């Protein structure tokens, strides 16, 4: 590709005039403008290419003209006058001229009309990334990323029309009053009866806009909540399926997308009229003229009438096709434009020192979420920040980094910032690139990253080394491993300010202690580090500490199998039939009400007094013509019914067959290859297809109809189009941007604080130029066919014209008449048809991407033939035997000869390093993937029963908490199964309920993105909340408490003693404060289970695991955790 065409050369020329556009608004005192940029940008390039519209139109015009003149020496043919048909032989020739001129033209206009939309929508891509770097979290609030994906995706791909048609506007009109002008010439007062129908269809036709932009808009917010929704299930699916919630959200999305299709199906209506109107029109026009005609008197004869009927010919596209449809796609357009406006118009955003500072995150608040704040600190210096859940940490690291302004005091920083968030960030590579982050590989200091951080053991357990893959959001790897990553990263930046939120809480107490000696005090021991942590054992090391509490400091210190599928999932074989016949019905009766013309005009030649009875022809004609409008009408609507029922319906297989896709597929599959699918290539199979393919579909039977007539009229043109023939076989025969952008969204405020803005730009200017070359590639091999094909049509124009010539003591006026009025509507018909099959043949490439995911490989069956008894689980008895597990098959085990027995009201600790198997051991049980050996559940095998028979009788609470957009009720209650007062009674018990009372909706709180409203800590104890509500027998807890404050964590534990006494429980935890009162302990070593046991006996083995994990915490620790340990099993011991 040209520089001139580059992405980023592009873009930044239109923002230059869009920047210029809002300062010139606001001395103005306007509100700005985007059409107008626009306009400003492109138009001395655009305006230009209406010269070659001029030409066309012109040229065309003539045409009809000239073909009067050769009719008009069939008409009193006299075989003597060699002198005529010598200068009938000239007119044919500047026929044969007008045709290449027209084909040359076609070509230049329609090239870079293309060109210029291709530009617009390059250049508005651009823009939208731009800004989404830019947005602030106000700004992050009134939009979503289904939104953004909706602009780069469905919106921007509005552009690439516009530049099309945007001509024809004056010249559709310009055309009509030209070819009225003529016609009064040829058939007087009557054309004006001509006119009468083009003044009303042209108006309404203009005046309809108002429905298509309305209908566009209510589109518009559908697709946002549908692809958003998508989004949410894409990233959640582990919880989804672990909570067996597939119901839920299939039946939101089916009312979604049933909303959505109400108002396709609408719009289709209206662009099926169009079409149809394109066909029946011209018909209309020419019946309501001649019948006027004949009532003033004339009578009807060859050289006036089909010199009339092609010069409603030669404007037909224009008038009929081409201005309807330019209507139709700026007043979609302009919608995109005031939807992206909208968005451009949102909010945009050594020592380190905070005075007097205040701040709210939102204005509405009734109480600050940091107040009074000051503090500071300086080169070496550690601060730790301390306090419970929601009191403002986060919201003091985000004030230092920016992303919190002040409403009140001041804050100065001096040196680069490294940012390590709350939730990791980890994006798709390799680990080596995610610690990298663009510096260069220099192996002494990655090494010694690589040791510091902790994480030179787990690479040498995988295969691949640190070269191993990683998924878009790491759902490959344990969460103490994206963890040490995310911090890892961070120290190889070598920055001067570090901020560090919670790094160590998803680690083991050794690996804790290693990476806050080795990490952040040895290796970052020169720098200024502000550490938000609960891990009150490292306090003393701090120069400083921070306690906040309730926002305030308190103290410091493409096969045909494709083409089949597509039409026959729309309707029944017999709709297919009958739809197969009123085509053909259509065409055969639009060309007999031609020749009926033609059948006229020769019985009147015929004629000498005598007269014909009009009540025959006349009424033969409106037959004809009202049979033609009938079929007309039925064939463009059922057109539009039967393919967007067809994409109503592999849409809805497509979506099913993603819910009972396997956890692999998502991790092997980007996430912005699924949406791709969902946003994409659904927008052209609802929007585009359907359109393009009536399109074709009455172009190519009209292509049909002239070669028909010509060889029904003159049979000898059978013998060259044999020949052409040949050479139309010769020449058929011879002839992701939204992972990165849902990537760059997670990490926006990581990627501000290394000011990597600009390399993310890049990437974004790289990828959208890699899809240009496909662009111009296509447009190039699509030319080099259309120019061969015109070569074809050409010769069959210019044999047609000579050969009537040639044989004309076989011919009659009439006859010619029919035959080269067809022929000259051709090429400009034989043009459009090409371009429509290319675009339907290129956007079928579309409904195969949606097709191979209908077919997906499917996770077993959710109920099977065998089901428990309602009474299951009822002991709650849980055997592992000899169990095996890989997340693949092509993959390694991560666990091996796993064998335990968990009795019937049990309570089990799993315990052991991180990356050692623990929650490996929970997808086994909930058949995330098969498991190898054997899992009873009251004597029931996993593997006899349905994956909602287990899942749906199995509580969890995941590692990772996900919130979903929606009421706080739904995210408690999707079912709306439990009353009010049930859920507020879980809001008591997570200790939450005053947190959710100040928000103004209460329970109905509408959540924002992910659930964004809330702390980390806030967002694991709805997770608590919502196991609670469910009654089961078998709970599972991860990590549940991890990111919750030893104070809050001491209720909450006191609350899971005292609700799930009668459970069987499982809980993984590092904080082993939380499980020393187990009946017991698991501990896992490299996928093994290494000892399973009492706590006590374990810790009375001093060689034991158990024993070494407790003394790593230190010797007041160990004393509390065996003195508890201890004084437990004596009270089990005592009866
Ligand atoms: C013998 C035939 C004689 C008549 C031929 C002309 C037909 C029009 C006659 C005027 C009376 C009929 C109604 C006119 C429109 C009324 C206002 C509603 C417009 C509307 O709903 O649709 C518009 C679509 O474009 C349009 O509707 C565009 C219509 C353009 C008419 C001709 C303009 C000539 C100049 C073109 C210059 C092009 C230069 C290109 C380089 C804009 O949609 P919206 O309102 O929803 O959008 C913003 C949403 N927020
Ligand atoms: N992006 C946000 N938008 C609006 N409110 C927010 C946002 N993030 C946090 N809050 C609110 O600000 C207050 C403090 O949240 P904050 O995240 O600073 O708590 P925290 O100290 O990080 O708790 P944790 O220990 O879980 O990290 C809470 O009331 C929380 O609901
Ligand atoms: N989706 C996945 N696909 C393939 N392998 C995975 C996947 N998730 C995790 N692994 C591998 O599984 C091993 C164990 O991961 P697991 O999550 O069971 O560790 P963990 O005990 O949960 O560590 P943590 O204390 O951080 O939770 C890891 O070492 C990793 O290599
Ligand atoms: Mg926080
Ligand atoms: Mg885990």
């Amino acid at each position: 590709v040209l520089p001139e065409d580059r992405s980023q050369h592009l873009g930044e020329e239109l923002q230059g005039y869009w920047d210029q556009e809002v300062l010139r608004a606001e001395k103005d005192a306007r509100e700005p403008s985007l059409t107008k940029a626009i306009i400003k940008c492109y138009w001395k390039s655009y305006v230009v290419l209406g010269i070659f519209t001029l030409i066309e139109e012109s040229t065309r015009v003539v045409q009809p003209i000239i073909l009067g003149k050769i009719i008009g020496y069939f008409e009193n043919y006299d075989p003597s006058d060699s002198a005529a048909l010598y200068e009938a032989h000239g007119y044919a020739g500047v026929l044969s001229a007008c045709t290449l001129v027209l084909a040359i033209l076609h070509h230049l206009y329609f090239y870079h009309v293309q060109c210029a939309g291709m530009r617009l929508r390059v250049a508005m891509c651009h823009m939208i990334y731009r800004k989404a770097l830019r947005l602030s979290n106000s700004a992050m609030g009134k939009t979503t990323t289904g939104q953004i994906v909706n602009l780069l995706s469905n919106d921007v791909n509005k552009f690439d029309q516009v530049t099309i048609f945007l001509h024809f506007l004056w010249a559709g009109p310009l055309q009509a009053i030209v070819v009225t002008a003529l016609l009064w010439m040829e058939i007087g007062i009557s054309c004006l009866a001509g006119m009468a129908v083009l003044i009303i269809l042209l108006p309404l036709q203009s005046c309809i806009g108002k429905l298509f932009s309305s209908l566009r808009s209510k589109t518009a917010a559908f697709t946002d909540t549908r692809i958003r929704t998508m989004n949410e299930v894409i990233t959640g699916i582990r919880i989804i399926k672990m909570y067996a919630w597939e119901k839920s959200f299939a039946d939101l999305i089916t009312n979604l997308r049933r909303k959505e299709i109400s108002k396709i199906l609408r719009s289709s209506y209206l662009r099926g009229m169009n079409l149809a109107s394109f066909f029946v029109a011209s018909k209309i026009i020419v019946f309501v003229t001649f019948t006027t005609y004949v009532f003033l008197g004339n009578v009807i004869t060859a050289s006036r009438v089909f010199v009339a009927v092609s010069l409603y010919g030669a404007v037909r596209l224009t008038v009929t096709l081409f201005f309807p449809s330019a209507v139709e796609k700026v007043s979609e357009a302009f919608v995109s434009i005031r939807r992206i406006k909208n968005f451009l118009l949102l909010d945009e955003i050594m020592i380190v020192n905070v005075q007097d500072f205040t701040a709210f995150w939102d204005k509405a608040s009734d109480t600050p979420t940091l107040q009074s704040l000051s503090f500071t600190v300086r080169p070496g210096e550690l601060l730790a920040v301390v306090g419970p859940v929601g009191a403002g940490k986060s919201s003091l690291l985000s004030a230092v980094l920016g992303e919190l302004p002040p409403n009140q005091g001041q804050v100065s920083v001096h040196g680069r910032i490294a940012y390590v968030s709350q939730q990791p960030w980890v994006f798709s590579g390799t680990v080596r690139s995610n610690i990298l982050f663009g510096k260069k590989y220099e192996k002494e200091r990655y090494e010694k990253v690589i040791k510091a951080c902790a994480l030179k053991k787990d690479l040498q357990l995988l295969e691949d080394g640190d070269l191993t893959m990683i998924g878009d959001r790491g759902t490959t790897l344990s969460g103490g491993q994206k963890a040490r990553v995310n911090l890892a990263r961070a120290v190889y930046q070598d920055a001067d300010i570090y901020l560090l939120d919670d790094p160590l809480s998803a680690v083991d107490a050794e690996v804790s202690r290693h990476l806050f000696e080795l990490c952040i005090c040895q290796a970052l021991h020169e720098k200024i580090r502000i550490l938000v942590t609960h891990q009150l054992q490292y306090l003393k090391a701090a120069s400083q500490i921070l306690i906040l509490k309730d926002g305030q400091m308190v103290q410091k210190g493409v096969g045909f199998k494709a083409y089949k599928n597509y039409f026959t999932a729309g309707a029944h074989w017999f709709i297919i039939i009958f739809l197969i016949l009123v085509n053909l019905a259509a065409q055969v009766s639009y060309i007999l009400q031609d020749w009926w013309l033609s059948y006229w005009a020769n019985q009147q030649s015929a004629l000498n007094t005598e007269k014909l009875d009009l009540n025959w022809y006349l009424g033969i004609y409106s037959g004809l013509t009202a049979s033609t409008v009938l079929f007309g009408i039925v064939r463009s609507l059922l057109v539009f019914f039967v393919l967007v029922s067809s994409s109503q319906t592999l849409h809805n297989q497509m979506f099913e067959s993603i819910l009972r896709a396997p956890v692999l597929f998502f991790d092997r599959n980007p996430i912005g290859r699924i949406l791709n699918r969902f946003s994409k290539d659904i927008g052209h199979m609802d929007d585009l297809l359907p359109l393009t393919y009536l399109d074709f579909i009455q172009t190519f039977l009209q292509v049909i109809g002239v070669v028909g007539v010509a060889v029904a009229v003159i049979p000898w043109i059978a013998i060259p189009l044999v020949p052409l023939g040949i050479v139309f076989f010769v020449l058929r025969r011879y002839f992701p941007v939204f992972s990165h952008l849902s990537s760059s969204l997670q990490g926006l405020w990581t990627i501000r604080a290394y000011k990597a803005e600009q390399r993310f730009q890049e990437l974004f200017d790289s990828h959208q130029d890699l899809h240009s070359e496909a662009w111009f590639l296509f447009l190039t091999t699509s030319r080099w066919f259309a120019v061969r094909l015109d070569a074809i049509c050409a010769v069959f124009v210019i044999v047609v014209a000579f050969g009537s010539l040639i044989l004309a003591k076989t011919l009659d006026a009439g006859q010619v008449g029919l035959a080269l009025s067809y022929a000259l509507t051709l090429m400009g018909m034989f043009q459009w048809c090409v371009r429509q099959s290319a675009e339907v043949e290129n956007m079928m490439i579309s409904v195969e991407r949606v097709i191979e995911y209908t077919d997906l490989e499917k996770e077993a069956p959710w109920e099977y033939q065998k089901r428990p008894l309602p009474s299951w689980p009822h002991e709650g008895v849980i055997i592992f035997d000899n169990v095996n597990f890989s997340y693949s098959l092509d993959g390694p085990l991560v666990l091996k000869h796993l064998t335990a027995l968990i009795k019937s009201k049990e309570k089990v600790g799993i315990v052991g390093r991180t990356g050692a198997g623990k929650s490996s051991l929970i997808a086994a049980l909930f058949r995330l993937s098969e498991p190898e050996g054997k899992i009873w559940i009251d004597k029931i095998l996993t593997t006899e029963i349905g994956l909602h028979d287990l899942r749906k009788k199995m509580s969890i609470i995941p590692q990772e908490p996900v919130l979903f957009t929606g009421t706080m009720r739904k995210n408690l209650d999707p079912f709306n199964e439990h009353s009010d007062e049930e859920l507020w009674n879980a809001l008591e018990e997570v200790q939450l309920k005053e947190a959710i009372e100040d928000l103004p909706g209460k329970m109905d709180t509408e959540l924002a993105e992910s659930g964004s409203n809330f702390s980390v800590g806030q967002r694991q104890l709805v997770c608590l909340a919502r196991a609670i509500l469910r009654k089961n027998r078998i709970l599972i807890i991860d990590q549940a408490t991890a990111n919750v404050d030893p104070r809050t964590d001491e209720l909450i534990q006191k609350k899971i003693r005292e609700k799930f006494a009668h459970c069987t429980v499982l809980t993984i935890a590092h904080r082993l404060n939380t499980i020393i009162d187990s009946d017991k302990i698991m501990v896992l070593d490299s996928g093994r289970l290494k000892e399973y046991d009492e706590p006590y006996v374990l810790l009375q083995n001093r060689d034991s695991l158990f024993y070494k994990m407790v003394q790593q915490l230190g010797k007041a620790e160990a004393a509390a955790l065996t003195e508890t340990a201890k004084q437990v099993y004596f009270k089990r011991n005592y009866p």
